[PDB]
């Protein structure tokens, strides 16, 4: 029945994205729509390992009366670094804490920036600590404060619903306390829509090999990322070569014929007319006009410390190592942005890249950077140039 939409909590260590966590269970908890889980049961995170990085991140979830609700919060700067480049943690839209006694710090625009780099497409803000602040004027000026930090990053600023309150308070079961919660999930439940079903979205699937059968032709294999692909329909072939046109004239996998593949399947897809040798590995099938292939482009990326099995020496202006796009190597040569002479192992910065060859993308398609077939960075591309 109800639809579920990922969040989570952001901000500057110390605002208090943990208590509030807590007391949004806490409340929801007391209003039947959760279990409460105690601050330092989401305080004192597990760690989860994969792909070499270790992430400290709480998981929790709730409901309100319209939605279901998937909540992340992590103890460090560091583990929202990681969970928002790598996409180990996805949000549809956060809530940004900040300390109406301290206001906005160096993490708070961090995390803000990280947002928009990595495609968190809505914000809303709990202001916190009120408690604290006894001058109503004070706290005004520091919405006011948040609200021109959002612009500056390019969030709508003048309409984010901005919620006043003490987390803490609301622990404690104050009535205001409980209030200031219950509003600010009301803002939620309106403000930050469900993200578009991934069936909906204009069909993509990466090709993942590519096969010549006798009597049957040219044959791709791949999982289809999303929207769905009919036989009869025409998808182009994008990335590396020019672009080409063709018709689907079979999906299928093994022992079942099908009309369709939809996002989830993993199919092989039969391509009328289409050489084998014009197709390879690290293209994509795609609804015809919806996505374009590029060698320019801007990323946010996290750079792998020696621990996670990454560099243990920092990176200059025009390092060449390889982009792994959805499964394929390229080479590309990386420009580092003005101010920014090296680039340390554990670094997260905002880089061009001008790849060596195209490849069909998108703001919001992630990459692994690589050096001898061994991960040293993990980027989501932020900006298409040109
Ligand atoms: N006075 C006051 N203290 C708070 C409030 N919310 C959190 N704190 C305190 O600030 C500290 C940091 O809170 P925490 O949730 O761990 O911050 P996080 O680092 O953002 O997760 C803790 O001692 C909290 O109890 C509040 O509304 N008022
Ligand atoms: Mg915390």
């Amino acid at each position: 029945t109800k639809p579920h939409v990922n969040i989570g909590t952001i901000g500057h260590v110390d605002h208090g994205k943990t208590t509030l966590t807590a007391a949004i269970t806490k409340v929801l908890a007391e209003k039947g729509g959760a279990e409460f889980k105690a601050y330092d049961q989401i305080d004192k995170a597990p760690e989860e390992k994969a792909r070499g990085i270790t992430i400290s991140t709480a998981h929790v979830e709730y409901e309100t009366e319209n939605r279901h609700y998937a909540h992340v919060d992590c103890p460090g700067h560091a583990d929202y670094v990681k969970n928002m480049i790598t996409g180990a943690a996805q949000m549809d839209g956060a809530i940004l804490v900040v300390s109406a006694a301290d206001g906005p710090m160096p993490q708070t625009r961090e995390h803000i920036l990280l947002a928009r780099q990595v495609g968190v497409p809505y914000i809303v803000v709990f202001l916190n600590k009120v408690d604290m602040v006894d001058d109503p004027e004070l706290l005004e000026l520091v919405e006011m404060e948040v609200r021109e930090l959002l612009s500056s990053y390019d969030f709508p600023g003048d309409d984010i619903p901005i919620i006043k309150g003490s987390a803490l308070k609301a622990l404690e079961g104050d009535e205001i306390g409980e209030e200031a919660i219950l509003k600010l999930m009301d803002a939620v439940d309106s403000y930050i829509p469900e993200p578009e079903r991934a069936i909906d979205k204009p069909f993509l699937m990466p090709i993942e090999d590519v096969f010549s059968i006798s009597g049957r032709g040219t044959v791709v294999t791949g999982r289809v990322e999303r929207g769905i692909v009919k036989v009869g329909e025409e998808v182009e072939i994008v990335g590396i070569r020019d672009t080409q046109k063709t018709t689907c004239t079979g999906v299928e996998m093994f022992r079942k014929l099908l009309d369709q593949g939809q996002a989830g399947d993993n199919v092989g897809v039969l391509l009328r007319g289409t050489k084998r040798e014009d197709v390879e590995r690290g293209q994509v099938l795609a609804k015809p006009g919806s996505i374009k292939p590029h060698t320019k482009f801007e990323a946010e990326v996290y750079i792998l410390t020696k621990e996670e099995g990454g560099r243990h020496t920092p990176f200059f202006n025009n390092y060449r190592p390889q982009f792994y796009f959805r499964t394929t190597d390229v080479t590309g040569v990386v420009t580092l942005p003005e101010g920014v002479e090296m680039v340390m192992p554990g670094d997260n910065v905002t880089i061009t890249v001008e790849l060596i060859a195209p490849i069909a993308m998108e703001e919001g398609l992630r990459f692994a950077i690589r050096e001898g077939g061994r991960t040293v960075g993990a980027g989501v591309v932020s900006k298409i140039i040109e």
